[PDB]
């Protein structure tokens, strides 16, 4: 196995010294720095970018710049997708987003744990941990989701809070750590 | 009443699909993005860019690159007010700032309430909860102010805090909720 | 003593209205845009900007833009030293960062005290706390670490966590504020 | 007072050297430059460089490049106003315009009266005169409007004609100075 | 019949509302910013650009910049034609200029008429009156010709002259409006 | 002679096709294009600009851009000289302008006079006359001064005025043609 | 009569060294830079170009770039015409080219003949022979049509084509030389 | 189905006129753009395009600018594949491509196929026949390969072949129509 | 014997991987790019280009962009070559064209040799075949010309032509592959 | 006297301090900078902007980048004057250069004295020694002529030569300090 397909398949890999990793992220990091030199009035330039960003044909997917990701073909998206001033997409660990999914400013999506051990850290390792945000989501914005982590659909999260487990659907919850409130009545 | 008029009169609104107010978003992140693309350096056009942004000749308002608004008019600023880096003021709802302010990074200023049910918020409904700061006050960086939230004169925020809650004057508040600590002695 | 000398000598001084530190922060910043607007795939360029920065040859020193500093040569760094985007090194007083640090994305490191009384900090006094950020340390993304705070070599701090006090070595520490949960068996 | 108060009140001002009206005319000339550089193609950004100048959200206003106006807030306008080549709106004296109202190419609309008094003017001093454009109006190329005029509502302004003193409503007009030749037959 | 066929015709036509008007306008707007950024000392590139905006080949027709003109088609140029600074050929009506033709700054030919009735102006109405500029004449600055007017051969028009009626061959006018003075001896 | 030499002796001389005078307006063009598109924020550079095209150093002349001139060094300039918007100072004949002299938008000095008879005029022949703009004066908007006219000192010339002849001093003029309308008291 | 008129005119005329000719080929040469030169996400801008190349105002004429042409107002184009990446239309003899037609990239549409004499053809002459396309026509890749061609309407070129000679409506052709294979029946 | 999905099904689409094929269709024009206008001298930029377009971490993938495609995802690449100068992958079909593949220049792989009948033709449809490039190949400059054609492995395509039927693996194949010539001898 | 020693001398050499070719190779390839990428008004520069690009002063040798050339000083040139849009002269082995020659557009001079057995191609392996073409010819467009190929002088080679073997002097020849028509009457 | 009429007066002045003179030298080194920036094939900009430099229209002043020079305007030039790269005219004393002179690479003509004393000197003192070039001279390269020299019609100065003292006419000088080998046969 390459290290890609190790990080993949959520095995411990070498993600920062792995020539084919650094090269995939460089990718990401230069369509997103063209995105966050695009003038808000280029339209059509803009969804050309998001477009090539996430290798997919968005369907009303609003990014407001500056915006951040890992790799970008890893976001997999719904249509109608909400993403305020800068967020992070850190997708070693693939990031699926529901449909109708409104996320605040200055949210963070992070899917990499490091070893706590700083001699397995400082050889590069790290494991990739799959984020699933579920469709009717709502984050308010200062948001951190951490690795492995599953918002079900219906779900709100409060701003500045620090997502470290599971939050079932039609919940709202609040917090650093992050605890569930009460339920939404979600009834049409 | 317009989409706009609703909003000014904090009543529920489309604040995602109403032409004139995505619009009138469009010409504050064209003056942003000026902005945060201009050199240090360039002191008289960062001024000339921060005064049609505000709608408004500013006296000593110094705002550190990137910075982030709405609508920009709808930020009513007093004198001697520093902003440091990466702040946002999310101005649907009117946001006012006394005199001597200190904000610090990655600050986010927040007016925008959504539905809690998916139903009404997927429709693009908003209400927009004004925001006053005191003169004399001092935000930590990292922190999160709420929608509707009043911060007395006088007062301290610390850093990270998440003001979910009405802050009263002369008073050093922290954490996440914020809750005050103890009162400050603000005589000469 | 002149403004720079006090703030270097942790006395109250004045920050914000002193000429020549006014001026060393815009060199800082002229930097800090020069860094921000390089593409990414611009390599040699990057690494000439960072040491022009910090005013030394860095070893393996990554930054992922955007990057804020308010002098640059009051960082002093060790070798391998990992930031993620958008962090902030506010270094009025001297951040010292060791060897193998992992520095996560939307991370502030703040030395800049103001006073708590309005009267005092109106007229732009700071006293300088500087921090000390062992060799072998982990940060979450969103972290924001306060005045004076020194971080223990070999120790790991949670996402979002708000370091108000020292953590010792060896440590895993989380929240707001930050508090040691258990030593981390950094054994070979 | 001052001198942007007395300015607005209809008092003497010193308009050529106080520093407050030197730098919001500066801001009108920065837009003013922006959008006489901007290629006729660029619709939006037109639209967005209009409404900054203007400080409103323009309802079909069409300005022909090259366009100048003093302060650009000070020109207030209604819906369907059509603006040819090489028109400037000195708008020290309020420029009221209403809706449906076509203004032929090199165009000036002067509100500024300088003392006849030799010492005085080269004081610095001058007296803003107001002018209002009634709806449904049509100026023809060539067209200078005096301090203080009024043309009323229905009325047709020759070309060339130097409009020293009041038109009335519905009439057409000619000449230096401009006279009323006959009414106009304004029934659907 | 078109709008285009109506203007060409003499018929009233929608001007203003008119989409094919409205592109065709757009192109010569966008030829005349190109001429009009062009450096003086960009000699071949001047008369490409002249050159694509009448659609023809000219023969020693010299424009200072800035020009204007709505269609460039529309106008018919002889040969050895200087056009100083500033003239607009407002051309939906056919500007035919003859051979040896001196125009001074600030001239402008208009073909448009408007309704003098509010009600067909506010629907875009316009009648184009074509305008005939013999060969061997002399137009001074500040000049305006409005539609319909013919300028005999060998004729002089004085500076700040309002052309509304007909100028026979061989003769001085002046004014506003334009009246002739004396004839002119053109003999060898 | 060369034609230069009978240009400045006010004989009849080749202004179209002289080499060298089609030489020395290139450079006036081009500084006046470098001028016209410096940003009005550009303050040190439009002095510098000015200054290479007057071939002095100004004391105060204020240019509002866009500005056009033939040779600029025949432009004789006292101090305090405020020149608005789109003026036009046609100098083949000297254009003295003395010390406090207000000149409003769209003004032309016109010094050039070309032959009446056609047969002398195509062949490039012109007579230069000089223009003196007394000190202490005032010109309001689209005003034409005609090749030979003296402007005395402390005289106003009102808007739209084509002054055809010698104004005495201290004295109110307006028209087509300019004709005195009465002195002025320009007693301290 | 000027070479332009003799050009025109179907008669011998100096191409390569009048300079009335050179500077009306350098305006379409500077039209065709910066239409090669926009961005393809700026629609009205190319738009703009186009029609300022052609000197007429286009109805749904896409052009892919790179594109090339000698004078572009010597090109007569009707409505929907198509036309795929690298194509020149050397138009010193009129191009007319109908409604609905698809061309291929890698086109060229050819009316320069050169003498076969070099005594003459260094001297720069040269004879425009006018091509006619047919409206609802089909162009494979890689076809090279040559002067004085007519392509009759409803017919299809395939591609790597070399039409030598005129090809009647309605018909599929192939080949270098281009020779009809079969009718096409467009009923 | 929608028209994207007919398309790789490989039944008959409308092309042309599909809003989402349009749009995928300028993004790979928009890469290819880039590209095209990128200095030779940019390797990691040219490689990072590359690895854009075809939406995956190219091995050896040699292309001499300009180059064009339709889609860029639907190019499967081997590793070691040269393409030079003017190549066009018409992939609406897709272009599989193996290893080792040599692709001379001005080569054009069309995939696809217009009904004969203009009345279906005009309407925009079209017909993907995939193109099956076999690994060891050569191909000759001003080759075009047709819809639906498969190269055997080691085979060679003389230059100005028309490759209208399928050619077996190890053969010498020339002309138009392109005609097996005979087989290669392909040992060690 | 280098690698480029071995090109010259008509030897199979490493093209693809030797380090020096490749290199000087990328010389030609910027200079291309130049050249094509500089607006046709350019005419000294264009020049300055051709010459830098063949190393020699050329005598009316026009160049219709774009153009590509390997190494561009093997191409020897004779006066008066007149190369018409999209030609690539592939010049490995030696490029001789004589005087008075007329290229066509979309024209290939391919002097590359492969070998047919791919385990020595994938090897980088190549041959050089100089091309002659005499003077006084005439090349219609979309002609490919081969390896080793001579055509004689006063020859015409009609368009489409794939020209795998000799012409003689004084000979019409067309078609793929291309074959002698008729002898040409080249008498005075 | 200020502190420019002392300066051309011959007196000791403030040239280091005095604002006007900062001022003129800023018009020269912007020339200069837009000189020295301009392609080589800008053939007509050169010629603007060497003219614009001198104040004067040059007659074959040939000029090789980069150039120097303090005022530009005390730069007194004849026809036919070679300049080679490098050079630098420090023209607070007028240097008045004669017809037909070539003037090496690296060559300074300073014509400024400073004070000997240092508490004069750090006044910013200075007095303008005029230099004197003589017509059909001939300068090397490496060549320092200092203040107050006069070299001699028909004269040549040897390559690394540093003229302290005059040079009489028609004679051949070398050496630090200059001094004359041999007079000069200048003869028909």
């Amino acid at each position: 196995m390459t290290e890609k397909e190790k990080m993949l398949a959520e095995k411990w890999y070498d993600a920062n010294f792995d020539q084919t990793l650094i090269n995939e992220r460089l990718r990401a990091k230069v369509i997103c720095f063209a995105l966050n030199h695009t003038n808000p009035v280029a339209t059509m330039m803009r969804k050309v970018l998001i477009d090539a960003l996430f290798q997919t044909t968005t369907d009303n997917v609003s990014i407001s710049i500056p915006f951040d990701t890992d790799y970008g073909w890893n976001v997999k998206l719904g249509k109608n997708v909400y993403v305020n001033t800068n967020c992070y997409f850190m997708d070693g660990g693939q990031i699926t987003i529901g449909d109708n999914v409104f996320i605040g400013p200055n949210c963070g999506f992070y899917t990499a744990t490091h070893p706590l051990n700083f001699h397995h850290r400082n050889e590069g390792f790290e494991k990739a941990g799959p984020i699933h945000i579920g469709s009717n989501t709502w984050f308010g914005g200062h948001v951190a989701v951490l690795p492995g982590v599953t918002i079900g659909e219906g779900s709100v999260i409060g701003a500045g809070s620090v997502v470290t487990k599971d939050i079932p659907p039609h919940s709202l919850a609040v917090g650093n750590p992050c605890k569930v409130v009460r339920k939404i009545d979600n009834d049409l």
